[PDB]
């Protein structure tokens, strides 16, 4: 019963040095594994990992559960909730579970059915620090000590490109000059190289201005450079955890493994339908393929019976392994996809605005079976969301909600509270847009964007980005630039001692499951505003990654053109929306928080840019100059026309 | 993959023409069935219907699920909730699910066990339109296209009697002159006649004044006339949906059916106990009947064993079919009920006020095993509920809550959030009362009424109406008139090519299950304030319906007498309640938002009617005139008595 | 169908007489059992008890469910919640369920598996009365009439020591002079003596001052005296219920009993391992014992197979009965505990402050495997919780939250809303502290205390008390005195016609399960601030109880010493905390509700005691007098030093 420590020294040169200190042996001694992670001995996150004794063999998936508990006392604050007790998880808490779960899930031995829970509690937070990345490491650390079939440690780091330097674990203060904010997690291979496993990045609300003022825009080259910059830190973080584990990790336990199917089922099934299956997979038609792809299942589920009775699940599971094998192989050799597309072909696109009546703005975006409806709502800033969490953010001007109803995929199910993925995809698409939004002063409105995943089969979050851009422009939001997104995939298998890679454009839901890496990129025509990535591959050639990002860029540009046809410049602000033209009695009669702010056009009406094609009509007592849909600008009278203009 | 449309033209003559446009093929293509319904191309409701592949054979009831999703952007509003995202369903959403579920549920083939879900989303709403009825049609439309064993289309319409005309799909503007608001849904029979299936109606807060000013009160004759007025519209709505289905409906699928019992069980059971059963059912006594009615189950469940082992459920299920058959038959032939009452006899009534201590007002209403406790609470108007939904209503002065605890029926179970039926019954009883409440000015208090279903077996919502009237009067609420309700039933079977009908007064919970129609009527001595109805019958003779309504009226009048004995005129306003007598320093000392508004009697005290038997004591600096318990009236001094009166 | 009554006359002499009236037969006639309990015909509580027909044989515990429903109309109030409808249970409601459940649960026959639910509804409440104890009796009454294998009635009473007299059912008015508030519940034995079964007591926020002004401090002697004072009342309450049951109780039904194991399993298991088990239990070492204690289970679970196949559960259940038998026996004879401690030995203690960075105050308390982390947060009074329940309390200055995460015991599980025990333990530890807190005026801050049960195995609520004291002092809260708690146990078995008792100090979780009584005591060095007790014993010798309380006192004093070493006097108030030094323009610039109230130290700074070692630095325009960390005191200048002091 002794306390052990280890440190990961983070050297940011001119920006200073900071340390991630790991501790174990003092707190929560009843957990399978426990560790504390401090950022400069100031911010503290405790992580406890536990495992249920009995496996849930009933499930066909590894049951991992990650929970992030924000304790408001870590900020010296008493919860503002009515009951003065922290309750339902904030966005940050949920997004952090995702950041931890993504790289930790695939790190456990396959077939594991025991419930593994990881609880990270934020106990102290310096208001200038970001706890998410401190928590990733603490999560990995406690799990690594738990004596479970887990291949860690996993090192997590945030690198932001601040003034030309990729700073590790930047502070909120340092992020004010960041053109790109990127979280990365990975492991250290037996040969010392770092394998990146997870990436969640974004451009910022500062990017455009900073690039204007001289900084380098976050293009694919820059972003890829950032990924390399994160590796040394991840190695340092991993080495520190390994030193802790070396001193106090429990010995790996003996856990039951649950296979999806035995060999006799696969050999049987393979021998029974392999030919018909590999053939059916060559049908470039939807209903035709699925049809023959059905005859086969039949010829199989009928040829293996009654020999294999009560093993039906193994049959369909083996049917999946075989299909996957066949589909992957065809991509590497024939470079043809399960739907007949080439490795860089995008699915049938359809963009459109004015899809719903009355709403301030709306757009419909379809790509294959993915159909997203985006709807925009503009209100007074008083409607902006108010937050009281561990984040320094207290108000949110741009709000995105992503709904994924069951019938989106022809299913029945609960319709209500948003899942963790609905929060995850919603965030990415929200973050992909934020970089191009006008400022509070240029556009004094709270903006709520809702993406309805009416149809789903091909990256709805990315489709959501395209729908947001158009919907917003349709509503009159003076975006600095349109943003589009694309979901990519990567197949990789070694053909006789040689590894080949094939990057896939706009991957189907199936190609995600059969791929070795899936990454999503969104951005304007100039730079990347968002990037998400996941993979278990032991690193990939720089030439390959860069090639994948470039391919993704191309797709993104093509889409931006299609979107451009739908709408280019912002449309006029809906009459049904509010205006804040600058120029009790009538404040409660004319209806408007009189600088005038009306909740309807027929108010303030019957200097601030009241309208900006051949100039800018700035409000006065308005004027015209041969600003946005609400921007501010010092006005001076140059000439009074005959009519009095 | 093409978009199809159809239109139902609603002609309201002088009030104008409007259209319900149906669309399909553009949105939510992954759902079994999908359709959009627009009201004048302005208000839009999307409906997606899906079916789970696997039947839930475990259940003994068809698992239908209807969800209504109000999107605040349909109103150009950002949710006011703390999280700025619509969450827990508003009353309207829930009540709308009920309106859709009621006529759609019985339209599916019996024995269906597949989960069928219908999700209606309100995407755009003209603030002058009511979306509920647009949603009923959209729900029916998407389901009709889903390729399910569903006998639609179902047409839903709201007809309100405005200035002598039954206007279809009235607007909030047009409803200001409505004396009756009635929703009706039905189907079109093979012969072209419309079969009404569901009715949810109510008198309004305008009725009394409008009738005063000349309009015709909504009596049974008027109401029945409205029902006929809804038929042509329902035919138009059905024809439009049928035209859509004709163009794009999927072909009916082959679904598994799950019988409650096989013939061998019924023949066996019938042969085994039919005589004893038909005899036991003649026992007019409660415990006696249930006793012999138990000997029989035994003689049965003992005579069919061990022959029928493992089919026990079929036995009791068949035991139900047989009992139902016997009970129904006896009503038609003998006109005697399972409890010994005649077709028009009301159960033992008991009314009483002052049932609970301290509360501002209370009443206890018993009818057979139905026992309702109503409790009244009066507070300042600041306590009136504030709403921010798709409804134009923003504040609710009269609030009704209906609780149905498990022990109400001798059961254990969850005690917490109110079920959809608790909301449904609560609404009806709330709507049955609203028409007779005094106005804000006549009575400046927020009124909360709670009905506790302490005992249940005979229409608790109607019993709730009677309990509300008395409780309110007990509290001093100057109701314009007392309201009473009654639950009716209708048995109908054809005796050799000839159909007979028998209307039942104050039906027991059992007679509801064995009946062919169940309708509830509530109202004052002069008119109907509420009506609810459900049936699968292919329409009934006008003479029969009118007869049923008249019978119901009679019962209602009898009850009003019994209630009158309990209390006639309002009682004095509880001292423990607030007063708003009209006549910082002492505003925060004497305690009262000083026009004076006290939260207790000992405030404002130690022109507005301060008390009104031989006149009206209007506040002054009070006076007496040889108004309600708070009404306003211009006061003038006529004579100063010797004592100074 | 007749209404029956009974009365329990509560005679408080000079304080008056009150009555608890029981009623049955009028309301909720469908429940298995129903009764109303009125306090002076003013406060009313209705209780309905029901039983599910089918036993839940799957469960290994009696499924009792108690629900308390606060109806705001009982207070003539409309719920202030947004939906104007009472929702999630208040603290009082939950704590009341606990008070009712604790004595009612063990009163049912063992092996009972039918779901028994008790719903108590507060329908009317005199604002000067406390409904909790009225509800305990109503709960017992309705259950006693339900015809269940229940050994009631259970009488519940609150006795508070007011001016030297133990007043039964004191009012909020009378409690203003109470030095101790104690709830007690018990039953009447066949011989007429009262057996106390449950106790939930606390000192008050008035204690210290009242003792200062002359009253007698609530020491173990005083407290024990109170327990005797509650007996006559409990007998009166029981007799009244018995009179009601005599008149209307249903006859006891025939319910299925589910044994944990049959005799053949115990005889088999006993014969198979008794020797090795009794021996393994002599191992004073943790891992060593549990190890041998494992060999035994094996030698057993291997010697009874395959003879006992499919009865494994009975084996482990019998293994428990045997272990319990052995452990209890050893305590009585050898006076040695399953962990090797003597009957009065405390587990290894460890106290420490400054355990977490940044937080205003924190402390870590360990006792054996029990590890509690307490964290303190100080904010402006505006952050104090606001309540709108049936309690007269409307604001709460001191808030305690107790978290018990799953990994606290090496388990996985839900992490979110607090269980009823988390509320129960949190309350006790909250109530144990309240008596020593400074007043609003002496300390103008809202105080939130959070106890994290990071490790659990030995009364975490009591460990929570010790952690609170230290954490609070660490934060600078001028407590009047430090408070410590201890969990005790009592083993009692009669050795040949003679009953022996053995009181256990700081019992392990196991000794609680094997004991016959478990009570927790907390308090300062001078008196008891909290006491909790539970037992089924037919009363115990006064000499024994007093001995147990004295032993507990000793332990408590020892702990207070250990805590004293960690911290004695309050530490300086964290700079990161707010100050309210007494001395729009700068009110919104300097940041502080200007009497000055800053949310940070660098505000008000760059008469009220600004700091109080050699005197008290009271704010002025400050001064020094050779008060607390915010107290108020009239300041006068006596002498101006050369430097100007």
């Amino acid at each position: 019963n002794e306390t052990h420590y280890a440190e990961a020294v983070i050297d940011n040169g001119a920006f200073g040095t900071r340390t991630i200190r790991f501790e174990t042996g003092r707190l929560a001694r009843q957990a399978a594994g426990s560790a504390v992670a401090y950022l400069d001995d100031d911010t503290m996150v405790l992580s406890a990992t536990t495992a249920s004794k009995n496996p849930k063999d009933q499930l066909d998936f590894f049951p991992l559960t990650v929970d992030v508990e924000e304790r408001m006392y870590a900020a010296g604050k008493i919860p503002g909730s009515f009951f003065r007790r922290e309750g339902r998880p904030s966005e940050d808490a949920i997004l952090t579970c995702r950041l931890i779960d993504r790289p930790l899930r695939p790190s456990f031995k396959k077939g594991l059915r025991n419930e593994i829970q990881v609880v990270a509690t934020i106990m102290a937070l310096n208001p200038d620090h970001l706890y998410d990345v401190v928590a990733i490491n603490a999560a990995s650390a406690s799990t690594q000590l738990a004596g479970l079939p887990f291949s860690g440690p996993i090192g997590g780091v945030r690198v932001a490109l601040i003034r030309g330097q990729w700073v590790a674990f930047p502070t909120h203060t340092e992020l004010e000059d960041a053109v790109f904010d990127m979280v990365v997690a990975g492991r250290v291979l037996e040969d010392g190289d770092v394998a990146i496993m997870m990436v969640e990045a974004e451009a910022t609300e500062k990017t455009i201005q900073l690039v204007k003022d001289g900084a380098e825009a976050p293009t694919e080259e820059v972003v890829a450079a950032g990924l390399d910059a994160a590796k040394p830190f991840i190695k340092v973080l991993c080495k520190a955890q390994a030193d802790l584990a070396a001193k106090a990790a429990k010995p790996t336990g003996e856990f039951p493994v649950f296979l999806d199917y035995q060999d006799d089922v696969l050999e049987a099934l393979s021998a029974a339908v392999r030919p018909e299956l590999s053939a059916a997979l060559t049908i470039a038609g939807k209903q035709d393929r699925e049809a023959e792809l059905d005859r086969v299942k039949a010829l199989a589920a009928e040829k293996l019976l009654p020999e294999f009775e009560g093993r039906e699940k193994e049959i369909s599971a083996a049917y999946r392994a075989l299909t996957k094998s066949l589909v992957r192989e065809r991509v590497i050799a024939e470079k043809k996809r399960i739907d007949g597309r080439g490795v860089t072909d995008i699915r049938t696109l359809a963009a459109e605005v004015e899809a719903i009546p009355r709403v301030h703005g709306s757009a419909l975006f379809e790509r294959g079976e993915t159909q997203i409806l985006g709807v925009t709502t503009l209100n007074m800033l008083r409607m902006e969301q108010q937050l009281d969490t561990l984040s320094p953010v207290t108000r949110k001007r741009y709000m995105h909600n992503y709904n994924f109803p069951p019938y989106s995929v022809g299913e029945t199910g609960r319709v209500g509270s948003p899942k963790r993925r609905e929060i995850g995809h919603g965030a990415l698409a929200e973050r992909a847009i934020v970089p191009v939004l006008p400022t509070r002063e240029e556009f004094p409105y709270a903006i709520r964007q809702v993406s309805e995943a009416l149809g789903s089969n091909g990256s709805t979050s990315m489709g959501s980005v395209c729908a947001s851009t158009m919907s917003l422009l349709n509503a009159g939001v003076p975006l600095k630039a349109p943003v589009a997104g694309i979901a990519m995939g990567l197949i990789s298998q070694e053909i006789n001692g040689e590894t080949h890679y094939v990057a896939l454009t706009d991957i189907l839901g199936a190609e995600d499951a059969f791929g070795d890496m899936d990454f999503k990129v969104a951005g304007t025509k100039e730079f990347v505003t968002a990037l998400q990535l996941d993979t278990k591959l032991d690193g990939i050639p720089a030439s390959v990654l860069a090639a994948a990002l470039k391919q993704a860029r191309d797709a993104r540009l093509h889409i931006l053109d299609v979107m451009m046809e739908a709408i280019d410049t912002p449309d006029e602000m809906s009459p049904n929306a509010p205006r804040i033209i600058t120029v009790n009695q009538i404040q409660e009669d004319t209806g408007a928080e009189i600088y005038i702010g009306a909740a309807d056009g027929p108010a303030a009406e019957a200097g601030s840019v009241v309208k900006t094609t051949f100039g800018a009509f700035v409000s006065l007592l308005d004027g015209l100059l041969h600003l946005g849909v609400g921007q501010k600008v010092q006005v001076e009278i140059a000439e009074i026309d005959s009519r009095g203009k």
